[PDB]
């Protein structure tokens, strides 16, 4: 028993981060093999922040500019390129502890691990996930830049994110390891704003039968719904359109509780209509919407 | 800017984790140097009759796919340790510490030796903690990380009918009125950790959240006096201290965010939320929050 918002555990990926050095910037970067992936913003000065050519400040650049350390060992970087917002440093020294890994673009409502990093260090980890509207609800200071975000299902590595920006909101921005942002975003410090945030609805029906299976059923009710129904009522309380690829995804998890999704739906649309009434689902009393239908079967079963 | 539960980096303890392996039962072990620490329930009750039964090559204990030889056992309270014949070379600065309710800590949850999880949470002040856990889930470690030494606190023994977890220091001595037999068992009426809330609205305030703010103030017996009629812990002058660096930070008195608590237990929050949350948080510490609103490393 017990539901917990759960991150992988970080070793694989502590085992990667670097301090990466150009001028006064310092951030992380992200160690595999001979190759350090860091935001290409590092190469970024005062002015040079609004509207910079990055082309132009690179072809400036040698390879001693860039400092990269590995714990108190200074790693020599024989080579630089950029791939989108991701400048990639080759070094003389691939890293012994580079997992089994591969480098994944994530959808809009798909979750992940972020450990967060200071100066090349780990502070801490923490689940999240990709908002409908691009960005991610994370915990992040200065320095914080080049931090990685990551799911470890087997043993092997999965990098999705690596964090660029914060928005004026407090949310942040970032792209995938291939350097492409997530999200109408640049790295520039032009006026971006994240577009109106809305809930993932697979996600709190996930998290529904997660609470039936932990035998809350108190919210359930005798209403089943139409898939089209359904959504006319969800855009009105800001969620997501559920599709019936998220139907079909919720199939599992309809099957080991008996209760079909279009029921399940149902009394969604009663939570939203009634409220909780000082009750809770999950220890929680809003819907919570950061679990997929993988993470509940993963934790409520294996 | 943000505010989530942060659990610390696993990577010193996962290089930790064996799978211990006793008849028909397996759960985890924690490897440190030549020993091998499990819960003591592993060989089932008379704990000194069963273990005299037992030879050391009854134990399989695995490391990854390595197999390590069991060459001494011993018992220690509810924990049972195994000397085994190598020595962890992954095996970080540590030391074993027994922490109070209301302090936090990070579990990695491990089945098989593997670990699969890591989350946050902390000793209620009932002694259970509010885990997440399956079967074979046993000997999961909870621990913290200063500087660089790891200090374990915890290991995982139990479920009690409540769905609620319930385990040991490393040293083997139970949180709580609890005992490590199948029996009729049951979780103490849990209270709010009241030092708890308090820095999770100093965390709200350095993020912007100033709506429960007021002009009021109270005296700390006047406070106790509401907060015991809403089931929270005791708040004493050393809370009130230790929440001082926070105080001056946001420039809010101790007794000013009280008269604030005080308000929304009475009125509570009013459609509206505090760091995304509509229910007052009680699992982050004020040492949580200043690591956490400063972003020291590890
Ligand atoms: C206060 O001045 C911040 C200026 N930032 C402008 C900017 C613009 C584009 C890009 Cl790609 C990076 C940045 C930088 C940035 O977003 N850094 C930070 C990241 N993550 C959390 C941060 C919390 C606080 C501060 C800074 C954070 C720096
Ligand atoms: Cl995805």
């Amino acid at each position: 028993s017990g539901f917990r918002k759960m991150a992988f555990p970080s070793g694989k990926v502590e085992g990667c981060m670097v301090q990466v050095t150009c001028g006064t910037t310092t951030l992380n970067g992200l160690w595999l093999d001979d190759v350090v992936y860091c935001p290409r913003h590092v190469i970024c000065t005062s002015e040079d922040m609004l509207n910079p050519n990055y082309e132009d400040l690179l072809i400036r650049k040698s390879n001693h500019n860039f400092l990269v350390q590995a714990g108190n060992v200074q790693l020599r970087v024989i080579g630089h390129s950029m791939q989108n917002c991701v400048l990639k440093l080759k070094v003389d020294t691939a890293n012994p502890k580079t997992p089994k890994y591969k480098f994944v673009r994530i959808q809009p409502g798909q979750t992940f691990s972020v450990l967060a990093c200071y100066n090349g260090s780990p502070s801490g980890v923490y689940q999240c996930a990709m908002r409908p509207n691009f960005t991610i609800k994370g915990s992040f200071l200065n320095g914080s830049c080049g931090s990685v975000g990551f799911n470890i299902d087997y043993d092997c590595v999965s990098f999705c994110y690596m964090h660029h920006m914060e928005l004026p909101t407090g949310v942040h921005a970032g792209t995938d390891l291939e350097g492409n942002f997530y999200g109408p975003f640049v790295d520039r410090q032009t006026a971006q704003a994240a577009g109106t945030d809305t809930t993932i609805t697979v996600n709190v029906l996930a998290w529904l039968y997660a609470a039936v299976i932990n035998g809350d059923r108190w919210f359930l009710n005798r209403f089943t719904t139409t898939l089209n129904d359904f959504n006319l009522v969800a855009m009105k309380y800001n969620y997501e359109p559920l599709t019936q690829d998220h139907v079909d995804i919720l199939g599992p998890l309809s099957a080991q509780t008996g209760i079909a999704v279009l029921d399940m739906c149902a009394s969604l649309k009663e939570l939203l209509q009634n409220g909780m009434n000082g009750r809770t689902i999950l220890g929680s009393a809003l819907l919570e919407d950061e679990f997929t239908p993988f993470d509940v079967v993963r934790q409520c079963s294996g």
